């Protein structure tokens, strides 16, 4: 029954994400490759890519902030679809899991998307375009030092060399989080996040026998995560008080509210 659990949990990781970690590796080893304003005016004109649903424009450090904005929307209507698919969160009362969304979601979209990303660079536009490292801190402050520490993270991560079975499960295990603040039903969320980690260390045994220590090594990871997303909130509020002409997506918004 823990098999037909994680199994679950798996097929709803393929039926509600667009591109698999399988895809993205395959690609990054051709799309074309953002590394100045130039490309970058390329690829908006049809290389790669809604410009014209992006709010009006204001400058290159700003359209981009806007194109960051566009991806991990887009990824938490994903995420909210693949919550919705296992059975054990949809049964949670709707505001729980309005909660464990809005403080779960950047984790799992940090750790996620961490498949898009090498040392050189990150995918963008589903796959057809490669926005390179070197551009991204080239942009000013802020925006630079908002991008930066999530490449650090990612080829970190990239290092355990997970499959989509494995992230599917470890991304369950972000959203359905027992310590998010102001949840209603305590025990019964830290009871199906036990389970999913139950059923995480099962599957990385079949999946990853020679694999040592590489359960207790995703916890850290898990760790890391939240710290990485604090200190990525506390940016986001720099942004909120000082860039007053970037304007903000109401969902995230209400995430940072
Ligand atoms: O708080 C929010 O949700 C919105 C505020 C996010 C601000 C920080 O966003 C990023 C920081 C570092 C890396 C990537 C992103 C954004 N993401 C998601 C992501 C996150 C972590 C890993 C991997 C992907 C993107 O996929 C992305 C999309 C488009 C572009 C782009 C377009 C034209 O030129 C550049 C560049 C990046
Ligand atoms: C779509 C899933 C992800 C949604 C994340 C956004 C959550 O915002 C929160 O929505 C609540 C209303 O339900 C408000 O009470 C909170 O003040 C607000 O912060």
């Amino acid at each position: 029954d823990l098999k037909a659990f994680s199994k679950h949990i798996y097929n709803a990781y393929l039926k509600n994400f667009n591109m698999t970690k399988k895809k993205a590796r395959s690609i990054l080893t051709a799309p074309f490759v953002i590394h100045d304003i130039e490309t970058l005016w390329q690829a908006e004109k049809g290389l790669v890519w809604l410009v014209n649903g992006l709010p009006p424009y204001k400058e290159i450090s700003v359209h981009v902030f806007y194109r960051c904005q566009c991806t991990t929307v887009e990824t938490v209507r994903e995420l909210t679809e693949f919550a919705k698919s296992i059975p054990s969160f949809s049964s949670l009362f709707l505001n729980d899991q309005v909660t464990l969304l809005k403080y779960g979601v950047h984790e799992a979209i940090f750790a996620m998307l961490a498949s898009i990303v090498n040392k050189d660079g990150l995918l963008v536009a589903n796959g057809s375009g490669f926005v390179t490292r070197e551009f991204l801190r080239s942009l000013r402050k802020p925006f630079s030092d908002i991008i930066e520490p999530k490449f650090e993270f990612a080829v970190k991560f990239n290092a355990l060399e997970l499959d989509d079975s494995d992230l599917a499960l470890f991304i369950a295990a972000i959203i359905l989080c027992g310590d998010r603040p102001g949840l209603m039903n305590v025990p019964r969320v830290e009871a199906i996040q036990d389970t999913i980690l139950r059923a995480l260390e099962f599957h990385l045994q079949a999946n990853h026998p020679d694999a040592q220590y590489l359960f207790p090594k995703l916890l850290q990871k898990m760790a890391d995560l939240r710290q990485l997303v604090t200190e990525h909130a506390q940016m986001m509020q720099r942004i909120k008080k000082t860039e007053t002409e970037t304007s903000l997506h109401p969902l995230l918004q209400e995430i940072y509210k």
